[PDB]
């Protein structure tokens, strides 16, 4: 356990799935400052996405590589996870459908799923977990139950984000469960009932302090803090993370959870990028943004990581593929893209090109 800052004093273990993704991608790459620059990004923190049940054993990989790693040098390391495989997964896009289906013993697979994850976990207790949980969920709740899927998926999603985070805080993993963004849960008409759910979970959940608080900007491209206001957030006061989080948190700790939080900026590096703030997919012309560090600027805020590992794409713009999204057939989206979560090549060439601040060789 403890009441202060997870991250804090730790090695942050590097994805060596991001890794080669990188390397390979380097290889290809013709500009040897481009090169050089993509090749940095390997050095860079990410989270590691469980989107798959089959991924549940590159956890103990990870883990006791993690774990060789700490024995050593003797430097505590720290492990970054996202637990994203929820049963009618994404239920207002098709882009990130999901292998688990409701209709088919999907609740079941899914707590399968998460006792997997624990089962790696308990095999190498040494390491520090921090765990994102199931982004583009409980979000969906509050403002997209006009959505079939989401209102057929609702007590799934409540029951399996529950589920993972008990099963998870027996073990002593961080939890930060995923809360949208300030362009979806900011609006001041969503910010009450978000607080409200989120507690509610926390509740549920034993109000554990394992459970530490809640993901921001998953995926997203939002600035933490605005210099200058991007003309898609008009109307929205909360129009960047750091403002969303403020008006959030008070709301959060009336309804009894004194939540943290942690914002991914792993591609928020350009900003005035979309036509609306509802385009999410491969949005053209994204840069690596902000990198992770625990100089935050807000006492709420544990830390800035990079939770989406930039390159991999979010969805495929194919409009004969069966998860194709319209959101990914847009003007603003990089356009052809392959299936959410496979390399993007094009697209992670102009991440490394728009890195803001730049990055070196």
């Amino acid at each position: 356990p403890s009441t202060g800052n997870p991250f804090e004093g730790y090695d942050i273990y590097l994805s060596p799935y991001y890794a080669e993704e990188v390397e390979a991608a380097a290889a290809m790459i013709d500009d040897p400052v481009l090169k050089a620059k993509a090749l940095k990004v390997k050095e860079i923190p990410t989270f590691i996405w469980f989107d798959v049940v089959r991924k549940t054993p590159d956890l103990g990989r990870y883990l006791a590589d993690a774990t060789a790693i700490q024995q050593r040098t003797g430097r505590k390391q720290l492990v970054q996870i996202v637990v994203y495989d929820l049963p009618d997964r994404a239920c207002a896009a098709a882009a990130s459908n999901g292998e688990f289906s409701l209709a088919d013993g999907g609740m079941e697979k899914y707590k399968d799923y998460v006792d997997r994850l624990a089962s790696e976990i308990r095999k190498y207790p040494d390491v520090r977990i921090v765990a994102v949980i199931e982004p583009d969920s409980l979000a969906n709740m509050v403002t997209n139950m006009n959505v079939a899927k989401c209102r057929g998926a609702e007590a799934a999603y409540k029951e399996g984000v529950i589920y993972a985070l008990r099963q998870l805080s027996a073990l002593g993993v961080y939890s930060y469960v995923d809360a949208g963004h300030a362009g979806w849960l900011g609006w001041n008409a969503n910010l009450a009932p978000s607080a409200r759910l989120f507690a509610q979970i926390y509740k549920d959940a034993g109000r554990s302090a394992f459970i530490r608080g809640l993901a921001t900007n998953v995926s997203n491209y939002n600035a933490l803090s605005a210099t200058t206001r991007d003309p898609v957030t008009q109307g929205n006061d909360n129009y960047d993370e750091l403002r969303f989080i403020n008006a959030l948190a008070p709301l959060l700790r009336n309804e009894g959870w004194d939540a943290k939080f942690i914002v991914d900026q792993g591609r928020s590096g350009v900003q005035n990028i979309r036509q609306e703030w509802g385009n999410w997919c491969n949005v053209y012309g994204a840069g690596f943004g902000m990198r992770p560090t625990l100089n935050t600027p807000s006492s709420a805020i544990d830390a800035i990581v990079w939770i989406k590992p930039g390159g991999e794409a979010d969805g495929t713009s194919d409009t004969s593929a069966p998860r194709y999204d319209t959101h990914c057939g847009k003007s603003d989206s990089h356009k052809p893209a392959p299936e959410a979560g496979t390399w993007f090549q094009e697209y992670f060439v102009n991440l490394v090109k728009n890195a803001n601040p730049p990055l070196a060789a």
